C-alpha cells in the first residue's frame, strides 16, 4: 500500500533552489525526482492552484478561480482575505483527492491544507485542522506523523506552510532579504525529514514537495490606477491585481470596457468570451464579463491608496516566474533524475496511480509523468 505525503510551501518559486544553499532539498534530489519547469495554472494564486493538485482539474472545471470570487447564480461572494471560504458550493463543481481516497476505504489527512478544512460533499478529510497560521511549522508536521502512524493511519497526507510566499510579497523576490525565508524553508524541509525518519516512514512514504506558483518583482513605477479612466461607481472590482475581475453595473459594460480596453499598454483587457484558451479560465460563470491582466510586475491599484505589495503573482501562466518547484522522494520514485516539464494538472493522476485509486475526469495525464516512477 503507497503512501503520499504532498507539502506545499506557498509562493516556492522553481529558482528559489539557487538563491542559497538549500541542503535538504538538494539532499531530496539526488535522492529523488525534481521537475525543472512546472506549468501551473491561471490565475497563479493559491485557492485555483492547490485545487488544481487535488482535481487534476483546470479552474474553469473545478470552479475555484480565484481567491476573491462572485458567483451570480449564487449570488455569493468568496473571500480569502475575509476567511471567507467555507461555503460548500463554491467547492462542489469537482472532488478534491481525499474523498475519492476515503470512498476507497483509506484515511486522508490534512494540516492546512487550503480547502481540507471546508465540508465538500458533506465530507472532510478523516483527519484536519482548523486553519491557523499561528500554528508552528513542527505543530504541523508532528500533527501529520501522528496521522501515518496511528492506530488508523492515513495513506495521504497534505501539509502547508505560508512562506515564501508571505515575506515574498512584503520584500520582493528580487531583495536580499529573499535568502533568509528561503534559508528557514530549507531547515523546515530538513526538520520534516528528520521527524520521518525518526517515525520510520522516510523509505515508505512518498514524499512530494511542491508550491502553487512561484513570485516576481513589482515597483511604485509600475502601477495601472483604475480610476484614472474608470468611474469607480460604475463597476465592481471583485478581485484586484494583477486579474482584475470587474462586473459592470448595469448597462456600463461598453462604457467600462471602451475606457480600459487598449488604455494603458501594460493593462490587457479582455471580455469574458475572448479571454485566451489556453488559460482554461472562461467556461465558469464565476469569470467576470471583464477581466483585465497586467503585464509581469505591474500593479493594478482601483485608487492611489489600494494595496501595493513588492512581491506579487497571479499573472500569466506561461511565465517562468509563476512556476513552482517540484521535487519528490520515495519507494516509488527514480533517484537523482531530473525532468524538464510538466502541467501541475498532471499531479492528481500520478497521485490517484500511487494510491491505486480511480480517477475521476481531469485535465491531466499519468503519461506525461509516468517517467518519474521507478
Ligand atoms: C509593458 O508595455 C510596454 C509598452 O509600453 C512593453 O514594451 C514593449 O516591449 C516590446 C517587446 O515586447 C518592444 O518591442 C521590441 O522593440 C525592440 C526595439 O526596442 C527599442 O526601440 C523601441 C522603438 O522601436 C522602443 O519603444 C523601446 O523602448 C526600445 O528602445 C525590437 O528590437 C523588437 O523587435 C525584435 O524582436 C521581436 C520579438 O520580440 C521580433 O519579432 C522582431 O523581428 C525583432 O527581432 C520589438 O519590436 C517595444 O519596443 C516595447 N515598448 C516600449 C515603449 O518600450 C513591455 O513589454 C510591457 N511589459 C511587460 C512586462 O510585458
Ligand atoms: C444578493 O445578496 C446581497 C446580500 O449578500 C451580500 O452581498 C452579495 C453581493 C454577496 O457578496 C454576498 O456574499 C453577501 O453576503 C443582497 O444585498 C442586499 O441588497 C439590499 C438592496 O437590494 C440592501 O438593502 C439596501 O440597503 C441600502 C443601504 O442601507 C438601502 O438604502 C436600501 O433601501 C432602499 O431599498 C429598500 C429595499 O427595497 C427600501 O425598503 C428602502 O425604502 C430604500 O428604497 C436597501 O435597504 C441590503 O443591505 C443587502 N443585504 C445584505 C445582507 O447585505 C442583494 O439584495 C442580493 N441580490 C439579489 C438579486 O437577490
Ligand atoms: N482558510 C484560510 N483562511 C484565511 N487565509 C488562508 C486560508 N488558507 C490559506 N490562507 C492564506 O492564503 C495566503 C496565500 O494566498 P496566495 O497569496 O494566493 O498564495 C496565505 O498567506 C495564507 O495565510
Ligand atoms: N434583471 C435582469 N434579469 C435577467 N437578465 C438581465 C437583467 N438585466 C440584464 N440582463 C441580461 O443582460 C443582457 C444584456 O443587457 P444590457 O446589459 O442592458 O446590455 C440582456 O439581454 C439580459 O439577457
Ligand atoms: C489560532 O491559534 C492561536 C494560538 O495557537 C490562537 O490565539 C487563535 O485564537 C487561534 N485562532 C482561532 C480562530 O481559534
Ligand atoms: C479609494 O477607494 C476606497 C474604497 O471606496 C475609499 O475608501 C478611499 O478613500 C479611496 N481613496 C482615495 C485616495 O480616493
Ligand atoms: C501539458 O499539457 C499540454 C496540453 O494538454 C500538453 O500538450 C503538453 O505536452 C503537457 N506538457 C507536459 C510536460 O506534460
Ligand atoms: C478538462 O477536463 C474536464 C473533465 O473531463 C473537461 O470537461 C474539460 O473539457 C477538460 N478541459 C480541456 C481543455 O480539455
Ligand atoms: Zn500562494
Ligand atoms: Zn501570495
Ligand atoms: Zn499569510
Amino acid at each position: 500500500e503507497q503512501k503520499v505525503l504532498v507539502v506545499s510551501f506557498d509562493g516556492f518559486r522553481w529558482d528559489y533552489l539557487y538563491k542559497v544553499p538549500t541542503p535538504h532539498f538538494h539532499y531530496i534530489m539526488k535522492n529523488g525526482v525534481h521537475v525543472n519547469q512546472v506549468t501551473n495554472v491561471f490565475i497563479t494564486k493559491a485557492y485555483p492552484n492547490h485545487y488544481t493538485l487535488v482535481t487534476g482539474l483546470f479552474a474553469e472545471n473545478h470552479g475555484i478561480v480565484a481567491n476573491d470570487m462572485f458567483d451570480p447564480i449564487l449570488n455569493k461572494s468568496f473571500s480569502l482575505e475575509h476567511m471567507d471560504i467555507y461555503d460548500s458550493k463554491f467547492w462542489e463543481e469537482a472532488t478534491p483527492i481525499w474523498i475519492t481516497n476515503q470512498r476507497a476505504g483509506h484515511a486522508s489527512g490534512a494540516a492546512m491544507w487550503p480547502g481540507a478544512d471546508v465540508k465538500i460533499h458533506d465530507s472532510f478529510p478523516t483527519y484536519y485542522l482548523p486553519y491557523n497560521e499561528s500554528v508552528s511549522f513542527e505543530d504541523r508536521v508532528a500533527k501529520i506523523i501522528e496521522w501515518f502512524t496511528a492506530k488508523d493511519p492515513i495513506n495521504l497526507g497534505f501539509l502547508y506552510w505560508e512562506e515564501p510566499d508571505d515575506t515574498g510579497h512584503d520584500v520582493g523576490p528580487d531583495s536580499p532579504l529573499m535568502g533568509s525565508v528561503i534559508s528557514d524553508v530549507d531547515h523546515k524541509l530538513g526538520y520534516l525529514i528528520k521527524m520521518l525518519k525518526r517515525a520510520k516512514l522516510w523509505n515508505n512514504v512518498n514524499l512530494i514537495v511542491t508550491s502553487d506558483h512561484g513570485m516576481t518583482q513589482c515597483s511604485k513605477q509600475r502601477v495601472i490606477e483604475l480610476d484614472r479612466y474608470l468611474d469607480k461607481e460604475h463597476y465592481t472590482l471583485i478581485d484586484h491585481s494583477p486579474v482584475a475581475a470587474i462586473l459592470p453595473k448595469e448597462g456600463k459594460f461598453d462604457e467600462v470596457y471602451d475606457a480600459l480596453a487598449g488604455a494603458h499598454p501594460n493593462l490587457t483587457v479582455y471580455k469574458k468570451e475572448e479571454i485566451p484558451e489556453r488559460w482554461h479560465y472562461k467556461h465558469n460563470d464565476r469569470v467576470q464579463p471583464i477581466v483585465a491582466v497586467a503585464d509581469e510586475g505591474w500593479y493594478i491599484l482601483q485608487n492611489k491608496s489600494d494595496d501595493f505589495l513588492l512581491g506579487n503573482h497571479g499573472y500569466d501562466n506561461a511565465l517562468a516566474e509563476m512556476h513552482p518547484i517540484f521535487l519528490a522522494h520515495g519507494p516509488a520514485f527514480r533517484k537523482n533524475f531530473t525532468k524538464e516539464a510538466m502541467n501541475s494538472t498532471d499531479l492528481y493522476s500520478l497521485l490517484c496511480h500511487l494510491l491505486n485509486l480511480t480517477a475521476l475526469p481531469h485535465n491531466g495525464s499519468f503519461w506525461n509523468v509516468q517517467d518519474l516512477l521507478s
